[PDB]
């Protein structure tokens, strides 16, 4: 598994998601 966070991905074609991120953290 990962151990990253959940963001709204968005695009510029196709759409928005739920991404896991993972930001140095």
């Amino acid at each position: 598994r990962s151990v990253c966070r959940q963001i709204k991905i968005c695009r510029r074609r196709g759409g928005c998601y739920y991404k896991c991120t993972n930001r140095p953290y």
